[PDB]
């Protein structure tokens, strides 16, 4: 339409493993997220599917508190070996006001000091969408947390994942 706006919704460096944090947010956040993280995630559903696989649509549902309902996610491409995981919005209310359709790629990356892990999002913009920072900064901000959380029940379960 407009163009698409590839913006990095989260770059944190972790000293937590790869491998690790790949299964916390990409493969078992369906289980992982609403016990660890109930501020920030009601639940996730497999609308499709059972086990996090190519092919398989999450709805994610967010609190009461949040400032959108859900989000279905279908899972397009699985790199486990380099802990990438595309996906594509289909569905949902998450977006920022001008967005016709939304991508993301989730990757972690081996460091020294342990992961990188990258969430970049694909936004189409419909004609004439304006996008500003203010629209993704809520994004950003409460993904920060929600990482910092995982983390911290990562470091605290080292055998979780392990």
């Amino acid at each position: 339409s407009m163009g698409v706006f590839t913006c990095t919704l989260a770059d944190i460096t972790s000293p937590v493993a790869p491998a690790r944090l790949f299964q916390a947010f990409t493969i078992d956040n369906h289980n992982l997220m609403p016990k660890v993280v109930p501020q920030f995630v009601k639940s996730i559903d497999f609308v499709q599917g059972d086990s996090t696989a190519v092919g398989c649509v999450k709805q994610i549902n967010f609190p009461a508190d949040a400032p959108f309902t859900y989000v279905k996610n279908r899972v397009d491409e699985i790199d486990a070996s380099k802990y990438y995981l595309k996906y594509t919005c289909i569905e949902g209310d998450a977006f920022p006001d001008t967005v016709e359709y939304a991508v993301y790629e989730d990757t972690f990356e081996q460091t020294e000091t342990g992961s990188r892990c990258k969430m970049v999002a694909h936004y189409h913009l419909k004609g004439d969408s304006v996008m500003k920072e203010e629209d993704v900064a809520p994004a950003k901000e409460g993904i920060q947390k929600m990482f910092k959380a995982v983390e911290e029940h990562l470091i605290a379960n080292p055998q979780l994942y392990a």
